[PDB]
């Protein structure tokens, strides 16, 4: 998109430039395309995204009673499928969100309280987004453990179906899995691999993401469970994903990277990973075979990207690893 | 101070409880002890500390022209000794503060702009503090790479001498070395080692800190240089520390831990470390011999402290280390 | 077989006690069961095994012209299938054996020259064995990178078929793959995992070995190839293993561990591993789920087994690993 | 000595070429220079060295009663100083040699039984040597954990003083410390660093060796103790090294590398290391600053030297390290 190696952010601060790329207003088919009070609600909300700068608390939004209404429905009815259809990671994270983030049916949660919660749990943070970002910019944000998150609710007339990602989909579909350590790392890895990759590689990556983060399945105690946000936020797709109707293939980064897909109707094919550690390993062997004359490694202390393109930059990181192994050597003597 | 193992913070968020412990108002000897306009200035300022909660931008302070005056003097005259008396780390960091943090003689820098700068450089952040904290609480903050920092200027009548640490001492004496990677880790290590240690161990640790962070010397290209904040912020002590008057001993954590010291007059003894990597190694072998039935390791993604007190918690950290070694294996193939 | 945790060797020297367990003389069906000159040849040969002590050069055997004859046939005719049916590891190793170990059609190679060759190539060594050892003792030897190897040739009347493993099967079927680094480690891992395991676990392990080391298949450039010794030493089984007749399943340690099998007729099922690094990882996750209150790690400097059953023994090994990471840190600066 | 980078052995097998470089027959001053029966004894013995090939058991030597006599004296009288003058490592190793290697006053031990013992204890082995090798060849042998060892006894007329290293000096002065893990690694490190170094670097290295392996002192429980072989095998030097007569300096690889020394009279200067781990670290930082465009790492499975001169060869070693960290991760779960 940019050069031989497209420009990519190296400082979390630079995500402020990877937002300049969106797409607004509704289509004919949309639930409130012909509601002017709602179109006003959206512009007001998007505006919080357009004004947001890395590092500021995320502006609260005062939700109207009907907005809270649309929320109460999406919530209650998905709540009912989770115990049977959701992966253990999602139940664990949804319970913590309830215990410390006021997740409940009569109140929409505020992004800043959720971001705070993710930060202390996995280091992930939210950034308010106006709606659908470029593939490269979205994945680039995942690289800093930053989730581009929508703040506006879907139109109240069709609470059970929402084309575009809304806060219901973000808060009930994505956020909970992001509270799990292994999943959080899997997500960042996808963004880490995307950094400065060709538009084609970005495309393959978006697709791996689609078939995992958005619509992935996993097996636990030999039962099949959803973990994809697009499934955890859709009453109908959730039932169908565990049914006998679609085909389910072993998750393999290369097969998934080229599996085509559409987005209006339910998925006819899904990929099951055996465990997140397993899909994480498979995904890294995959970005490994990615043509690149360097590699990147996240610096969690500075929220920066270190480019490893020489013996020296690799040695510098190695030192950090050697410090850590020292600390573990000491913990072994302390515990006897 | 607390129990068999005194309570210690495990979440950066908990530093909000390790502040409840201070000491205010001036003494007879102090430069503006008998200035009521100044005593008002201080109470107003301290108040920003007392109100501060982890995570909020640090309130700017509008400095009066005379305050900026006291600053212009401390600044200009120490500026003049740095090229000859300061360690390379301090010159490098002071230059970056000037290039990106508006360090200059006619304006006092604001804590929030400095904290932002440290965060992107080494992961350190500032927390406004009302003035002298307990040893345990101060070292406990260093554990999360949080520097408890004073916001008020010293009384304008004696700009060249300041008993208590003031913003001049913090911003010109400490901050610059904190922009260096190895020093930043050395500092956090001292706080990391202090966590849940006996009051006696805290005492030994405070002393190691005194003889290093506050008044340490190091050798570079076979010349002796200051890096201690108490030296980098004191015109007179700086000259004397490199003179033929005091005695300088090799830095050794055990000897320093029990070297007595006073604080009204210049130091008669200082310890020289060979390199910060060397003093860092010496200091970790030292907290290693510290009686403790566990060990701690910082989680930079969550700003938390992981207690390593069992094979399982050690294995969990090891996994993070194994992830990293994987990334480095990949960077080696990418660069051929 | 022994106690709560059966006795296992901890020093390579102790393999001298894990030989006391065999099985001699032929059956009706065997090619020279009714040849008394041959039965004499075997007893003489076995005797070299029965007398062998760890560390002595392996006694040469002067092969008779007919023995060399039986060899010339097995050789030449398998030689003809290797280019098309063998894995790259086997071609590479067979070429090195030819270039430095006098592998040729008119001379049977001597164990001591082969052991010497393996020692400098992968650290593996041969030990002369009288014929079929207990599962535990054979796998226990693999733990020290010691291959229990037969010295006697199969009866000259049926050169194309040999029930028991003979030197043709050992030297042409096993040895070559043992010259490959990854395979050598895979083999030792199986023995490492067997150490002090229950008889049932030994049974599962023998079976994993059967379906890999003895009859495994792998895929390379999307073609299927043999690497199992039982295949590389059998003209007929080799053709059939790559045919459309048997079924080939993905290699999975758990499935293979319980796949039944017979040994008189060709295999109806085989498992394909994707790469030896992949099967090696799969096999270690497998011995990981093995019930054991310790773990073992090989000490290559002393040819001993270190039992890791406490924080301290794990810390001791960690130190060796930390030494190595230091050496690699240095090689990074040296190469710039 | 050889080229831009002098040839160096990469396979233990190649030490057979690093022996072609010696120096025989006695001087006027020597205890039996004018004894023709003894000069015959030596030539016979040297001959075992000249004929020796890597890997063969070392030929036993049948010691004459007077030879055993000279031995009984050197032995008994040094035995008497060890409890008070020797480092703990030497006492521990001398006790093991007595318990398993028949070290006693009335019998000279045979090299092959000692080599066997060292091999199972630290991986070190002995190689019979005819007497004083070139610096590069001797250090090059230490790189493979091979100690070039003399087999002939010193002339019976002066049992208390021996110019050249004899088997008394080798077996009582060196061997015991080589049974200690840390010391064994320190010794190999010196040889590892010598590989392909300039003649000048070899010279500095020989000197570090002199002041450590041959005449080093260490401190234990705040007492000073000998560990240098030249001290552990000399009644007189041993007493003097711990006396108030010579000067003792902190061990520092750079200072020692250029400290001059003579060999006829006792040492006027010695260097004390704090612990072998400490001197080992100091020595590696030292070979680190050694001008070299690669680094070497020992392969214990093959007794070879891996040259790390590219990202790829470093990655290959890293993999071995990553395998090990995996094994330790597993031992942590097994022990809970
Ligand atoms: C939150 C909102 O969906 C966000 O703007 C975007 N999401 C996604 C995206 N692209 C992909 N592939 N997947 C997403 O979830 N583009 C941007
Ligand atoms: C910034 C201000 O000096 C801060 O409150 C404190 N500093 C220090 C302290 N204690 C020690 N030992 N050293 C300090 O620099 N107590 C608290
Ligand atoms: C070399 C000879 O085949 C050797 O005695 C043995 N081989 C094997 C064995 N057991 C198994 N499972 N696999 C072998 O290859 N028992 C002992
Ligand atoms: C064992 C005998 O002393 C051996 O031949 C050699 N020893 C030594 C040597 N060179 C040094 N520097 N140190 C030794 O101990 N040259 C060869
Ligand atoms: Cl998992
Ligand atoms: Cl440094
Ligand atoms: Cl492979
Ligand atoms: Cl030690
Ligand atoms: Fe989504
Ligand atoms: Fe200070
Ligand atoms: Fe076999
Ligand atoms: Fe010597």
């Amino acid at each position: 998109r940019e050069d031989k190696v497209p420009w990519f952010p190296r400082k979390v601060s630079e995500l402020d430039k990877c937002h300049h790329l969106v797409t607004p207003d509704l289509d004919l088919d949309h639930p409130g395309f012909s509601d002017q009070v709602y179109r006003q609600r959206r512009k007001l909300i998007a505006e919080i995204a357009f004004q947001y700068k890395h590092g500021e608390p995320i502006p609260h939004v005062e939700y109207t009673a009907e907005e809270i209404a649309t929320w109460k429905e999406v919530y209650v009815t998905l709540k009912g499928l989770y115990a049977t259809h959701a992966c253990r990671e999602h139940l664990e994270g949804f319970q913590l969100l309830e215990r410390y983030c006021g997740y409940r049916e009569d109140s929409i949660p505020q992004l800043e309280d959720v971001s705070r919660f993710l930060k202390e749990r996995t280091g992930f943070q939210l950034r308010p987004v106006a709606g659908l970002l470029s593939a490269r910019d979205y994945l680039a944000s995942l690289a800093f453990r930053v989730f581009q998150c929508t703040q506006y609710i879907r139109h109240a007339s069709s609470p059970m179906h929402s084309p575009e990602p809304d806060c219901c989909h973000e808060l009930l579909g994505h956020v909970p899995m992001l509270a799990d350590r292994t999943f959080a790392q899997f997500s960042q890895d996808i963004g880490l691999a995307s950094l400065g990759a060709s538009d084609e590689e970005i495309e393959k990556l978006s697709t791996v993401y689609w078939f995992t983060v958005e619509f992935g399945l996993c097996k636990q105690n030999g039962e099949l469970k959803a973990y994809g946000a697009g499934l955890l936020s859709s009453y109908g797709e959730l039932l169908h994903s565990l049914s006998e109707e679609p085909e389910v293939r072993a998750f393999d980064p290369d097969t998934a990277a080229v599996q085509p897909y559409q987005d209006q109707t339910y998925q006819p094919v899904y990929f099951v990973s055996e465990s997140f550690n397993d899909a994480k390993d498979k995904l890294r062997n995959y970005a490994s075979r990615i043509q690149r004359p360097f590699s990147v490694k996240f610096d969690p202390y500075t929220l920066a990207i270190d480019v490893l393109d020489s013996p020296h930059t690799i040695q510098r990181s190695l030192e950090g690893v050697q410090d850590e192994l020292h600390t573990l050597a000491h913990a072994l003597s302390a515990i006897s």
